[PDB]
């Protein structure tokens, strides 16, 4: 008696009876940054049903949603369990699951409060979520208002952007300041500038070691026929100017899940004001105060030579396999030998294996398992790289929210390994 509007309610023992079944998928609608920990509605333990996955009930305007539903394996077979922080937040999924061939759909009616409630209905989290923002957090912020997660005094948010101030000045986070990329890397070798030159940067951004930074960038559809697609990829660049202020001691980093998207997506108000700098006079700590966040071409021969140790290439296939460099101002093309391959995307402009389509990150579980299939863990030293290092940073980025204990960024990249030309390399379809 199949009925697209009538959705059959599951209870919560039968879904306590059925957490190990490999037949069953159950399904989180809530928001990403609910999913990954965020107490959205007050609830004392955050997170997700142990086991579930995420499938926020905001991408049923995605024209692409079935395919999302397929890549993530969820099949007309399965026994499909839907739950939200109420059944009404799951209606539209389960008949949109009901009008795609999915013939078990079930609500379950009860995750809030009587799961969330309850010490002994598993529940998981992504381990250090309170570094990847929600909108509504930065909002709260920004308000002086309370917000969870922060117990500080002094706060910056910061539009990231490569050499692309219209990035900032088209639309930015009301009072945010921007910070161009080139502030904290150099363009001579696209590592992380020195440390005297770091601590100006930011003390002339207003930025010491005891401010929380709110990092965001803003994705302006890049186009390797550009002379600099990395203009428009400004929230792979936030990820990677939180990655070297991490290394350098900023003790408090967040990054906007999502970046700008998330900000308009929530319905936030937009400024284009050109907002001065409020510099201040001093950083406050050494730099760096992480130094093991980054790893340099003689750590990262070691690491190819180490038991316990490897280096990620977080780079595009057409990359891995020697057909293009991946950038027009690299002529090398090839990759560095012993690395492992966790492919970003489909070229050095996108995180799509990193993602979700609106930019947030994937869920983790999904990351954690590819990984773990190419032997990438957490009992490694893991250095995570791309061609100069901002896909790298991202992959960092994800492995650090996990809580992972010994991952960095090897810093150099492909554009530095190639550039000698006694480093050996390897080309062409393994
Ligand atoms: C280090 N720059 C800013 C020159 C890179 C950054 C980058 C973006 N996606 C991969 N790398 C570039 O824009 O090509
Ligand atoms: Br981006
Ligand atoms: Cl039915
Ligand atoms: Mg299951
Ligand atoms: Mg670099
Ligand atoms: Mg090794």
């Amino acid at each position: 008696h199949k009925n697209m509007y009538d959705h059959t309610e599951i209870t919560t023992d039968s879904l306590l009876a059925l957490l190990g079944s490999e037949k069953v998928k159950i399904i989180d609608v809530r928001s990403a940054d609910a999913y990954n920990g965020w107490r959205m509605r007050g609830e004392v333990r955050g997170g997700h049903i142990k086991g579930a996955k995420s499938l926020p009930a905001k991408w049923l305007t995605d024209p692409e949603w079935l395919n999302i539903v397929r890549f993530k394996q969820i099949r007309p077979e399965d026994a499909i369990v839907l739950y939200g922080y109420t059944p009404e937040e799951c209606e539209q999924t389960a008949t949109r699951f009901k009008e795609n061939g999915y013939n078990n759909v079930s609500v379950f009616h009860r995750f809030h409060p009587d799961w969330t409630g309850n010490d002994a209905f598993p529940m998981d989290r992504l381990e250090q979520y309170n570094r990847l923002v929600p909108a509504e957090w930065v909002n709260g912020l920004i308000s002086g208002e309370e917000i969870p997660e922060y117990d500080n005094d002094t706060f910056i948010v910061c539009h990231a952007h490569y050499r692309n101030r219209d990035a900032y000045l088209s639309g930015h986070i009301p009072g945010a300041t921007d910070m161009d990329t080139l502030a904290l890397e150099s363009p001579e070798t696209w590592n992380r500038r020195t440390p005297e030159e770091l601590k100006k940067a930011l003390e002339e951004h207003g930025i010491t070691a005891s401010t929380t930074v709110v990092l965001y960038g803003k994705f302006m559809h890049p186009d390797n026929a550009d002379e600099f697609p990395g203009s428009a990829a400004g929230h792979i660049g936030a990820i990677r100017l939180a990655f070297i202020m991490m290394y350098a001691g900023v003790e408090d980093v967040r990054v906007l899940n999502g970046g700008y998207q998330s900000w308009t997506d929530a319905g936030f108000a937009i400024s284009k004001d050109d907002v001065p700098k409020t510099t201040v006079p001093e950083f406050g700590a050494p730099i760096p105060s992480r130094p093991e966040f980054a790893v340099d071409i003689d750590e990262a021969k070691e690491m190819l030579q180490s038991e316990d140790s490897d280096l990620v290439c977080v780079r595009s296939y057409p990359e891995y396999i020697g057909e293009v460099s991946g950038y027009n101002y690299i002529k090398k093309k090839g990759r560095i030998p012993g690395a492992i391959f966790a492919e970003c995307g489909s070229d050095a402009y996108h995180m799509e294996n990193y993602r979700n389509h609106d930019h947030t990150t994937r869920e983790y579980h999904e990351i954690e398992d590819i990984w773990a299939k190419s032997g990438i863990i957490p009992k490694k030293h893991l250095a995570f790289y791309s061609g100069t290092g901002w896909r790298g940073s991202e992959a960092w980025f994800n492995a650090l929210l996990m809580g992972w204990p010994r991952v960095s960024v090897y810093d150099g990249g492909w554009f530095e390994w190639s550039n000698d030309p006694e480093n050996p390399y390897e080309t062409g379809v393994p």
